[PDB]
């Protein structure tokens, strides 16, 4: 088998994407934030604190003939900046642009963070690390792509982020389509849970490529690119009245720079980040500062591959006996 669905931005800035999931039957449909960082499959639901619910369409459980709750077992979760979501489980049918998982784990909200309720577009998050990150207890769950795995026709999934525009998540086939040249495959790391690699290097604009190991995750659910602190400043350099802000949280810049592009090795492969990808806007409504997307990891623990990145290549997550990420120039 396999599935293809499309993956919307849910703001002018692509803070995140959405992607539409079939829960229940009749099915209900709500739009979920697929995840490569994180393992559990958690929605907004009838159980959800009715205060913390502002906008979210809601899974309701009572109204599926195929819902069963899961007795006993609980989920809570944190994600890295500080939102968090807790509640019980039910087991359902999961639909995923025509993939269809029997007997998935859907965690039901009942409370979530003030993040969550002020985003009236994410209706919940799709797990899609490794399955030893699941919350749930006392008996851990399985993701979606874990459960459709034996399925598909082949046991991958693909993440084609669009820049200020739809995109496609992809399971079971590489749509030979979607990119060009070849893909780069490279080794991967589940110690951690995540689908955790190491890039070869960096260059900055039309600069000369620095070869040097950083390792880091391909996250889906993040929005930014987080590196090491000396490769984020030999980036910011390059922008005229570029600086790191303590009062706003990272680096900001003027918004009337052009900012250079970033390029990122995979292997002997390079994956270029226009600079237009690196604009977030405005700090706030009206300011001539502008929040970068490029951002240091100091202090977060680990380096994030997030959307930023993403966005510039067609990824596959490659969940064979021994996983494996590939990168695609598009
Ligand atoms: C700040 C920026 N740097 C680029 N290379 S394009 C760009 C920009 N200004 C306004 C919108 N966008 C995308």
């Amino acid at each position: 088998s396999t599935g293809s669905a499309t993956t919307t931005p849910i703001d002018s800035l692509d803070d995140a994407y959405i992607t539409p999931v079939q829960i229940g039957t009749p099915a209900q449909t709500l739009n979920l934030d697929f995840d490569t960082g994180s393992s559990d499959l958690w929605v907004f639901s009838s159980e959800t604190t009715a205060s913390e619910v502002d906008g979210q369409t809601i899974y309701t459980p009572s109204k599926s003939t195929t819902a069963k709750l899961l007795s006993g077992a609980t989920w809570s979760i944190s994600y890295g900046d500080g939102s968090s979501s807790s509640g019980d489980v039910y087991t359902d049918t999961v639909s995923v642009g025509g993939l269809t998982v029997t007997g998935q784990a859907v965690e039901s909200a009942k409370k979530v963070s003030s993040s969550f309720t002020e985003d009236s577009t994410i209706d919940g998050l799709l797990g899609l690390a490794f399955s030893t990150l699941n919350t749930v207890s006392p008996t851990q769950q399985k993701t979606f792509f874990d459960n459709a795995k034996a399925s598909l026709d082949s046991p991958v999934f693909t993440a084609d982020l669009g820049y200020h525009a739809p995109g496609t998540y992809n399971f079971g086939f590489i749509d030979t389509t979607a990119y060009t040249g070849s893909i780069t495959y490279t080794a991967v790391s589940t110690k951690q849970g995540f689908w955790e690699w190491t890039s070869t290097g960096y260059a900055v604009g039309s600069g000369t490529f620095k070869s040097t190991s950083i390792d880091g995750i391909a996250d889906t659910g993040t929005t930014l690119l987080y590196l090491p602190a000396t490769v984020v400043s030999a980036y910011w350099a390059q922008v005229s009245g570029a600086k790191s802000s303590s009062s706003v949280g990272g680096y900001v810049f003027p918004c009337s720079a052009t900012l250079p592009s970033f390029t990122f090795g995979v292997g002997s492969a390079r994956i270029v980040i226009p600079g237009d990808y690196i604009d977030f806007g405005p700090i706030s409504t009206g300011s001539s500062s502008c929040f970068g997307g490029i951002q240091s990891s100091a202090g977060i623990g680990i380096n994030i591959f997030g959307d930023v990145a993403l966005k510039a290549a067609f990824v596959v997550f490659n969940g064979a006996t021994t996983p494996t990420l590939g990168f695609a120039s598009k």
